[PDB]
């Protein structure tokens, strides 16, 4: 998968939570979602004209991916608890983590 | 100030520019945000327990307040030119990147 996928799986899964029902509806989905954190956390952004791994943009790239998929473990405990109106709760705070990213590199 | 101070400074002030009525108030209070976030930028995160300035870390606290000092000097050129709705609406993209370092350091 490529840069465009693992975002549209963030992008759709994010959605899946919201209007699930129960927490194995949002386990699955928010487990979809860490996998494609993980997998864009190795691509660059296409308009970062420095993608060396070591510079501080390519290491505050790939920090956002781990703050991501941290909050999407902290929704995972919720889910796997049964909470699921708690676990939507926590899924709708990555929004800005989303957005931060998008803001900072797009 | 201290960082308290400076926080309800930008606290405070995003409130003002929702609410202004001309270029001239939402400009005032972006000065101040401004003036808020690179003084906040000196700080430390309390709950940080390694306060070196070269951690990674610490990089990357100083690092969020570039980004929003950024976001408000786009508001502001929207400010200066008298386009009043749109830094207000440039003002409320301010809202992700503030709650995105308190997600990530409290
Ligand atoms: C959090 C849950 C999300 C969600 C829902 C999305 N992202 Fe990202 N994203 C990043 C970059 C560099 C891009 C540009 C990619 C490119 O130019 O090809 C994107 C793009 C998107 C899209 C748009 C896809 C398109 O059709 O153009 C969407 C829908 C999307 N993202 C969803 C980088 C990052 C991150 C880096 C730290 C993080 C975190 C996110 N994105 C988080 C999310
Ligand atoms: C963007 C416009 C904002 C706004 C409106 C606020 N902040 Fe921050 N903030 C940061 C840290 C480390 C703290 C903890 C401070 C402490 O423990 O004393 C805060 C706290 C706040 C508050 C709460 C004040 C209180 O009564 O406890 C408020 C209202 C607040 N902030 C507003 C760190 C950062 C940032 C670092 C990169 C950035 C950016 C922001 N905050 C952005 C904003
Ligand atoms: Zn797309
Ligand atoms: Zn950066
Ligand atoms: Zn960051
Ligand atoms: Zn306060
Ligand atoms: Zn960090």
């Amino acid at each position: 998968a490529d840069l465009e996928d693992n975002m549209e799986t963030l992008n759709d899964n994010l959605k899946v939570i919201e209007k699930a029902d129960n927490a194995a509806q949002v386990k699955d989905a928010l487990t979809k979602m860490r996998a494609a954190a993980l997998d864009a956390q190795k691509a660059t952004p296409p308009k970062l004209e420095d993608k060396s791994p070591d510079s501080p943009e390519m290491w505050h790239f790939r920090h956002g991916f781990d703050i991501l998929v941290g909050q999407i473990d902290d929704a995972l405990k919720l889910a796997n608890e049964g909470k699921v109106k708690e676990a939507q709760a926590a899924a709708e705070q990555l929004k800005c983590t989303c957005n931060h990213c998008h803001q900072h590199y797009r």
